[PDB]
């Protein structure tokens, strides 16, 4: 079952930009949608949303997409499948997703090579998971940024999807039949800087477990990173706007180039 | 268009046989339901709640049992976008009546005999939806209302305060799922309950109702109980049974 798609109204047009409505398609053939926003650049930025979202989410996306075009960067940005207005009969939370970084990608290459001779990723939430995964995976990726990453997705779905309270009755009633990968090998295979962020008052993913990232891609990664912040959930850019961007801002500098 | 929900039990479970029939509104919207004879001339309508179904086990199992247990033939249908219904929007008790209206219409043009009288008891929704069809449905001789929204405005904002305590994702999958004008039109026995414990309807309100309508109804009752919403029958089920039998056996005739 596909969480509801969620749509907003602003454009790029919003933050003073032209843009192109763009239609990716991937490996199996899943047709995405997505904005391409040129902005003069060699460099692009592909910010990636998280479970039940889309590219318009105004507590996350709408803040980075301004803050990476803001930086000089151009922007690529897309549903993932099954989300937004991306095609796609069914969301794999993390698995298939791959796929559809993969086509961004590949798009930026075919399309517009001089627009992406470097390209970096931010991810939040399920899309933070995707982008660990393509700085391990997609080589044109050079740099990336993981914002609350699900790290044990068994416990992550369970406190995002299950309710345990038995009163009233027809609340856990009406809830509970909505209540229907191995990311610690990636910190073997990571060897690219990635900045991970992860909240202190996130319920859906623990510090500890990002800890645990962190310190096992450490050795064989000297440009991990990780900042532990005071936020819940993907919302570090909501609530600490301008340490956020600076933080990201700066890592995004170094290794953009 | 809420989550169709479709329960594991027929009437052959409570020993009594049943036509899985197929009703039309006016508007031409084809209803899922259940004709169970019951060798009686008197026909009840037990009407669900909203982003529920005929099959509720807290309440429509035990009320469809017991209407068989005291000699009514029972007309149970799902509201339209709900259950097996056609349908594709839940007016949310809105043009919810016309369901109501096929089936009173469909039990006059198809058994008459077995629809001499008829009486509707509704949960929730369909406890608006009852009071709705007393004021205007003319072959309908009583009814019973569980648990009216009174103020919906107010009713669907206490269940928002709840939605609120629910994880981030749980939240985005049920997000899309978050009448005193009848006390002056309503001249036929109606019985009211409310729970005090209900967490969706004031006992207040549903008494502001009662207090309105007995202007011109000397037989509106009301029943307060210690019940959460559309729960006393659950909660106190020999006492729900004695008093609607009670009401349904004085005004069904
Ligand atoms: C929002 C769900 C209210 C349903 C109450 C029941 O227990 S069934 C009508």
């Amino acid at each position: 079952v596909n969480p509801p798609r969620v749509v907003g109204n602003w454009t790029p047009k919003d933050l003073s930009f032209e843009y192109k409505d763009v239609e990716i398609t991937t490996e199996d053939n899943v047709k995405l949608s997505g904005w391409w926003i040129d902005n003069g650049s060699d460099k692009t930025v592909i910010p990636l949303h998280g479970y039940t979202s889309s590219r318009w989410a105004e507590h996350y996306m709408r803040p980075v997409i301004e803050f990476l075009l803001k930086e000089g960067y151009n922007v690529l940005a897309f549903d993932f499948r099954a989300h937004g207005k991306s095609g796609g009969k069914y969301t794999t939370v993390g698995d298939k997703e791959i796929l559809d970084l993969k086509a961004g990608v590949k798009w930026l290459k075919d399309n517009y090579p001089e627009k992406s001779k470097r390209i970096g990723v931010i991810g939040f939430s399920m899309g933070a998971l995707v982008a660990i995964r393509g700085l391990s995976e997609v080589k044109e990726i050079c740099c990336g940024v993981a914002d609350s990453p699900p790290i044990y997705l068994d416990k992550t779905g369970a406190r995002g999807m299950k309710y345990f309270a038995k009163l009233p009755e027809w609340l856990y009633s009406f809830v509970k039949p909505f209540s229907e990968i191995n990311v610690l090998n990636y910190t073997n295979s990571i060897k690219k800087p990635l900045f991970l962020i992860i909240g202190r008052r996130d319920t859906l993913v623990k510090v500890e477990e990002v800890q645990e990232f962190y310190e096992r891609n450490k050795h064989v990664n000297p440009n991990v990173e990780l900042w532990v912040t005071d936020a819940p959930h993907v919302r570090t850019i909501q609530v600490f706007p301008e340490e956020w961007k600076s933080r990201v801002g700066e890592f995004l500098k170094r290794w953009m180039g």
